């Protein structure tokens, strides 16, 4: 039935770690082909009978932000390229055009006359101007994660086939730093046949050319079968210019770049200039044109060659149409009727292509190889190796993956109602869906935009995240209020979230206290949201102003709770330290939350006159020379000092971490009876080069490897509790916080870098793990993949993208380490892990951003560090490219990205308050998610219909014996079934009609989507 994903090792022609193992990546001058080589064909392989066919495509490359933002862009470039493009195609029945960026397109259609639609819709119809992908944006693929993917891709195809009827098939990705198999993934599960990418280190394009193996069909790792399969074009040279686009000679090809002659203030760096084709120079130039052309047919196996035609923000003037499209036309009619050319070409769009190579294909001329792998880490020349921009602007990295959990909250919580018009629910889900999708771009969450446009997208956020939190607080409001008394004003705030993570302590002062008082309010209802699908506890704190305050359930049945003072850290510049002050106005309530799968749970806060029963005060320790006082108030338990000294906490039955002096881990024990396993936090920090190329947002050059960060005698603050405990220690640059709640830690990092240019803060952890040259790391969240640091690779090539985990394993144990931000990050020793924190860069690194990266602010980095014994696990093989995670790794990484929400009641009483939801909802194996619920219909639908993504990982099997679960058949979850399909990722096709309306649960490391129909 299922496939298994663990102990079959695919057979595949092409394997991208085995790839790497045996490829050599020097860097040699190729010629023309910088870094290929010297191409010759056989003159007589293209004749009468067998023909080279030829598609020239134009395209414009439109960063939806980068160095302009959306907007400027946009109003300076983008309308007229779009308005331009439809006058043009329009009068030009034979021109074609590919567009790929959905947020310019609906930006630039929803401001067009009627008239002009009806224009647009036509040229669409005919096939002129066609749609590739059809996302939001371009999204990066290393940082990303690939539920937001999805959401920006559905975003641009649900906008298209609303607005142009038509859904893309076929992906074009030329600008990514670096390609993900996660692509793939996502697209074959959405209808998709064909995908095009482009930036692959220079050495793999080398090495695939030399074998023909530039189209291929990508499979990911674990897929035995190939049924994950999806046709692949790579694109072979160093540019998707048109210098690097006709051919392998870019002082060839830039001579086919008509907008090149200077009016367009734009010149061939090789010198030699476009010139207008006439009749008395079209033979010569046809005969450069197509000896260009064939060279470059030499990489592929069939008689179909794509030649894109195209840069950044292109098809702009109309004078500049008019000379691409004419000077082509006369290129194309004296070609085509030389018969001693053996060429046909024309403009034709990327389905053209796909549709003519596999109608080869059909025919027998060309069989293509089979490839898994990815395509990280991205080198354009030299070792320039662009592992700087996983972790470039981490605060906006890490307001990503905030956002990503508000948008599904907020979908989630409002899709279990219709909502009537007037409360705005759609218009605020689509701007957060939108403004979450736009920083999908690859100059978004890469971190590689100018300042200023990182500030727009910044702002963007911030108001999808106000968007979310509207729509979460109404719908809590209207699940948890008896019916017949809930009386909404769609405008009102019933609840504010409280979070405590983002933007985070020492980020601001976002928190709200809950005031509570003898003589103004005795107590206060609290709600808390889970969005997984089964049944969760986790510990949630709030700010209260009291420390004598119990906490009940909504049975009124006593919840055990701590409190602990507020401690917030500050850089005294008179005593010259980094230590904490607490707080002696406010204080942290912290108890265990249970809540229902996809549910609400209701738990009350509630003043007293001293200490309650029920709530237990951590003890404080201040470790410092020369400690000073530290009230707090009317917190119950005077804080200790000492001099540094290691120290040993547990809490509950959970490990027992040891500390070092200076308040970072050294061990973990996992058991009484078990070893202290060394396992050593360290702080270093990389620079930059004097000589040669400098570190920018884009690229990560270091000068040789970290030196650890100069400690001095940092100030300790220990805090004991009986459902929670930490350290936190006040380094340079970073607060270090490990947090104990009774199974692995929480490790959270207030990085402040301030004015410490051409740095880059990287955490690392010591361990004996024999893990050798071995390391995993994941992509977008969907799955590890097996990672060989080479030595024959300069540092910053060992980096890779951390979107969510790595880990290192031997036989016996492994240390995994799951994250709440992509960053960077690497194994560059056996038994150590490395992420980078924060990069603060004076120089440009020459990609064109034509800035440093000196925006740094305080980012609040967490994660989860979880220590397991492996030896009885069931493993993949030697040979298998992937891993997979245990049960803890998951539930932890989860608790990062997907935590509880909480909710305060705004005002005094809520009448008619209700103490849970979602009780009777299914709890569905912990490896399934539902990782989407969104109604897809208004209220005033007849039928309304509600879309569901479920994505099931694969754990590893290590024995603990499975209990059972309920089956979760999201179908039935909304009452008044009347029919459950099955769609693509998007919801825009059925793909089966589903027997019982009960949608089946999906396999290990599949993802499907259903929609169930309601009569309403
Ligand atoms: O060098 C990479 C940068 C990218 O950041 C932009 O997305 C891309 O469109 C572009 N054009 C020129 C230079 N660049
Ligand atoms: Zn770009």
């Amino acid at each position: 039935q299922c496939q298994d994903v663990v102990q079959d090792v695919p057979n595949v022609d092409v394997q991208m770690l085995e790839l790497y193992d045996r490829m050599s990546f020097k860097d040699i001058d190729g010629g023309v082909w910088k870094q290929g080589w010297n191409i010759k064909y056989d003159p007589l392989k293209y004749n009468a009978h067998h023909k080279l066919k030829v598609f020239v495509v134009p395209h414009s490359h439109n960063d939806p932000g980068w160095i302009q933002t959306f907007e400027e862009y946009y109003q300076h470039d983008t309308k007229h390229i779009l308005s331009n493009a439809l006058r043009h195609l329009h009068d030009n029945p034979e021109m074609k055009f590919i567009w790929a960026e959905i947020s310019y397109f609906a930006r630039f259609y929803h401001d067009l006359g009627e008239n002009k639609k009806l224009q647009m819709k036509s040229i669409v119809k005919n096939g002129q101007l066609e749609f590739v992908t059809g996302g939001w944006v371009m999204p990066d693929e290393a940082n990303s994660h690939w539920r937001n993917v999805l959401l920006q891709l559905t975003e641009g195809q649900t906008w298209l086939k609303q607005f142009m009827n038509v859904t893309p098939t076929a992906s074009w990705a030329i600008d990514p730093f670096g390609h993900s198999p996660t692509m793939p993934y996502i697209l074959q599960k959405s209808g998709f046949k064909n995908m095009l990418i482009q930036r692959t280190h220079y050495s793999v394009k080398k090495e695939l050319a030399q074998q023909r193996q530039l189209e291929f069909l990508w499979r990911q790792i674990w897929d035995n079968k190939g049924d994950t399969a999806l046709f692949t074009h790579m694109m072979p040279f160093y540019s998707y210019d048109i210098p690097h686009t006709c051919g392998p000679d870019p002082k060839v090809c830039c001579q086919f770049d008509f907008k090149r002659m200077g009016s367009f203030g734009l010149s061939c760096p090789w010198k030699v200039p476009p010139r207008t084709i006439s009749d008395q120079n079209v033979a010569a130039r046809s005969d450069l044109l197509v000896d260009q052309w064939k060279k470059k047919a030499e990489l592929y196996r069939t008689n179909v060659l794509l030649i894109p035609l195209g840069d950044d923000f292109r098809f702009k003037q109309n004078t500049e149409w008019d000379v691409q499209r004419v000077n082509y036309e006369r290129l194309f009619e004296h070609i085509n009727s030389q018969a001693h050319f053996n060429v046909q070409a024309q403009f034709g769009t990327l389905q053209e292509y796909f549709d003519a190579v596999h109608q080869a294909e059909r025919a027998g001329q060309a069989e293509f190889p089979t490839l898994s792998g990815d395509f990280f880490t991205y080198a354009d020349r030299s070792d320039n190796y662009w592992s700087g921009y996983y972790t470039s602007r981490p605060y906006h990295k890490r307001m990503d993956r905030v956002l990503m959990h508000y948008v599904r909250a907020a979908e989630m919580l409002s899709a279990w109602h219709s909502w009537d018009g007037m409360a705005r629910i759609e218009e605020r889900l689509e701007q957060a869906r939108r403004e979450l999708s736009l920083f999908q771009h690859h100059d978004g969450i890469t971190g590689t935009a100018k300042t200023h446009v990182v500030v727009d997208y910044e702002q963007r956020m911030q108001e999808a995240l106000k968007a979310c939190q509207m729509v979460m607080q109404q719908s809590v409001y209207r699940l948890l209020t008896k019916p017949s008394i809930y009386s909404p004003d769609f405008s009102f705030s019933y609840f504010t979230l409280d979070d405590s993570r983002w933007p985070g302590s020492g980020v601001e002062d976002s928190r709200t206290t809950i005031i509570l008082g003898e003589d103004i309010l005795p107590s206060k209802h609290v709600v808390m949201h889970n969005t997984l699908p089964h049944w969760r506890e986790q510990l949630v704190d709030f700010y209260v102003s009291s420390p004598f305050v119990s906490v009940t359930d909504l049975a009124n049945n006593p919840v055990e709770a701590q409190v602990s003072p507020v401690w917030s850290w500050h850089h005294d510049t008179l005593t010259k330290t980094i230590h904490p002050q607490g707080s002696t106005t406010k204080y942290r309530i912290i108890f265990k939350a249970r809540v229902p799968p996809m549910g609400l749970a209701t738990y009350v806060l509630t003043i007293s006159d001293s200490k309650p029963e029920h709530t237990s005060y951590a003890s404080n320790l201040l470790l410092r020379k020369n400690p000073t006082s530290l009230p707090l108030g009317q917190y119950p338990e005077d804080v200790k000092f000492g001099d540094p000294r290691e120290i040993s906490l547990r809490v509950g039955n959970g490990p027992t971490l040891a500390f070092s002096e200076q308040g970072l881990l050294k061990s973990i024990q996992l058991t009484q009876d078990s070893p202290h396993v060394p396992v050593h936090f360290k702080f270093l920090k990389y620079g930059v080069r004097s000589h040669g190329d400098r570190s920018g947002a884009y690229l990560f050059l270091p000068n040789g490897p970290a030196s650890p960060v100069e400690l001095g005698q940092p100030v300790v603050l220990v805090t004991k509790g009986k459902l929670e405990s930490s350290v936190s220690v006040g380094l340079p640059s970073v607060v270090h916080q490990t947090i104990m709640r009774g199974g692995a830690p929480e490790i959270r990092n207030l990085v402040d870098i301030g004015s410490l240019d051409n740095t880059e803060i990287v955490m690392r952890l010591e361990t004996h793990i024999d893990s050798g040259d071995i390391f995993y790391t994941d992509l977008n969240g969907l799955q590890f993949i097996k990672r060989r640091r080479l030595d024959k690779l300069p540092l910053q090539a060992n980096y890779y993208p951390i979107p969510s985990g790595m880990f290192i394993e031997d036989a016996n144990t492994r240390l995994t380490l799951l994250t709440g931000q992509p960053l960077g990050g690497s194994s560059l020793a056996s038994g150590e892990l490395e992420i980078m924190q924060d990069r603060r860069l004076a120089s440009d690194d020459e990609r064109g951003l034509g800035q440093g990266v000196l925006d740094n602010k305080p980012v609040l980095h967490i994660y989860r560090l979880v220590l397991e014994k492996v030896n009885n696990c069931v493993r993949p093989s030697k040979l298998h490219p992937a891993g997979y995670l245990t049960s803890a790794a998951h539930k932890a990484s989860q608790s990062l990205l997907d935590p509880l929400d909480k909710f305060i009641f705004a005002e005094n009483e809520w009448i008619g308050a209700q103490g849970q939801f979602g009780g009777d909802h299914p709890s569905a194996r912990e490896d399934l998610d539902v990782s989407v619920m969104r109604r897809l219909t208004k209220s005033s639908a007849k039928t309304q219909r509600v879309g569901y993504v479920l994505h099931r990982t694969n754990l590893m099997q290590c024995g603990t014996p499975e209990e059972h679960t309920q089956k979760l058949d999201v179908c039935h979850l909304l009452p008044n079934v009347a029919r459950c399909e099955r769609t693509t990722l998007t919801f825009l096709q059925n793909l089966e009609h589903l027997d019982g309306m009960v949608a089946p649960e999906v396999c290990p490391m599949e993802t499907a989507a259903y929609v169930s129909s309601h009569s309403s």
